[PDB]
């Protein structure tokens, strides 16, 4: 049935979408905005301009077919960005060094319809299968599960491209557990994890969740589209009605768990005064041949009842206190948005022994009024 907290689907009087006047010129396309933003975001992070150009070339190659839609009077509200734009910029810090820059996109049809959009989203993967650095076999093996006869009205599939400092790009896909409806979501996930060779670990997680506050809504199944030992399967669990201590304890099922770290992050950012507008999410990672989740990353919502400026102040302060580059985070937010609540979540994984702390941001371009 779709995400209850972030709207997406056909634009109409019931789902209006209005361009902010002072952003891109009349006639500008989403791809125009994304290219400009991608460049400015690389610069704000001190990344090599050559790598930014490579990122732009890659985005045009893979998404240009669908992303050259007009910013003005869009026919579809996308899920990928909180303002409804069909692209979202993200920066990720894994310990020290230059941040990874990611863009996540949705491919819409002309005109945008559920069936058209699902066709486009899966046609994107066929195009991606021609790219030497992509491994699309594992996701195309799931197409019959996630691409039914009649998609639901709020269908989505999202595609990520990561630009890494001094390294080859990484590709990711995000799939909708609700593709065949809410009722079918558990069986769709069970079957997908079977096909991906991580059934035991998944069912182990299910059993664990049943005893630790419950498995809230599964928000997404994501795959790293690489043929490497680093590639993972990822499941995003949204935690309605759980307190911060319980979310922390729930993560103990995963390797690398650091008791107390999740609860502290939630207290420092989301706060304990007002429930957030949407619940936190834990992303559990899986690897074929490992019987438990290999990692857990917390997705932290911005605090309710507090201005966005304070949300950014808290998030930056939390970053600093983890030894990460908060200045880069603030610069990236400015570059990506051109005051406005355009963040999605902020992601955090504490450093396990021998490891590095991780923090990531996810920011809409602010093309549309909230």
């Amino acid at each position: 049935a779709g995400d209850p907290f972030v709207d997406n689907g056909t634009v109409s009087s019931q789902r209006p979408l209005r361009a902010v006047p002072g952003r891109y010129p009349p006639g500008a396309t989403h791809l125009d905005a994304a290219v400009d933003t991608l460049v400015r975001c690389h610069a704000a992070l001190g990344r090599a301009p050559s790598e930014a150009e490579a990122a732009v070339c890659l985005l045009r190659r893979l998404w240009g077919r669908w992303g050259n839609t007009p910013v003005e009077r869009p026919g579809w509200r996308s899920y990928v960005a909180v303002d409804g734009s069909p692209f979202e910029l993200s920066a990720a810090w894994n310990g020290d060094g230059p941040a990874e820059v990611r863009v996540t996109v949705e491919a819409t049809a002309d005109p945008p319809t559920p069936e058209g959009n699902q066709e486009a989203g899966w046609e994107y993967l066929r195009g991606l299968s021609r790219h030497p650095g992509a491994a699309t076999a594992r996701v195309l093996a799931l197409e019959d599960l996630f691409r039914p006869q009649t998609p639901h009205d709020r269908c989505w599939i999202m595609h990520g491209m990561a630009s890494r400092p001094g390294a080859d790009p990484l590709f990711k896909v995000y799939l909708d557990p609700d593709a065949r409806g809410a009722a079918e979501a558990p069986s769709v996930l069970d079957e997908a994890m079977d096909r991906l060779g991580v059934r035991a670990a998944w069912q182990g997680l299910r059993g664990w969740l049943d005893e630790h506050g419950g498995s809230g809504r599964i928000g997404s199944l994501a795959l790293d589209l690489a043929d490497t030992d680093d590639a993972r399967v990822k499941v995003y669990v949204q935690h309605a009605g759980l307190d911060w201590a319980d979310i922390d304890r729930q993560a103990a099922v995963a390797r690398g768990h650091v008791p107390g770290a999740f609860s502290a992050a939630l207290e420092e950012i989301t706060g304990t005064e007002v429930p957030p507008h949407k619940p936190p999410v834990t992303c559990f990672a899986f690897h074929r041949g490992v019987g438990v989740p290999t990692a857990a990353t917390l997705y932290i919502p911005m605090p309710a009842g507090v201005p966005e400026s304070d949300a950014r102040r808290r998030s930056a302060a939390f970053m600093r206190r983890s030894g990460l580059d908060s200045a880069a985070y603030l610069a990236f937010l400015a570059a990506a948005t051109g005051v406005r609540a355009l963040q999605n979540f902020v992601a955090y994984r504490p450093a396990a022994p021998g490891g590095r702390p991780r923090f990531a941001c996810y920011v809409a371009p602010g093309l549309y009024r909230l």
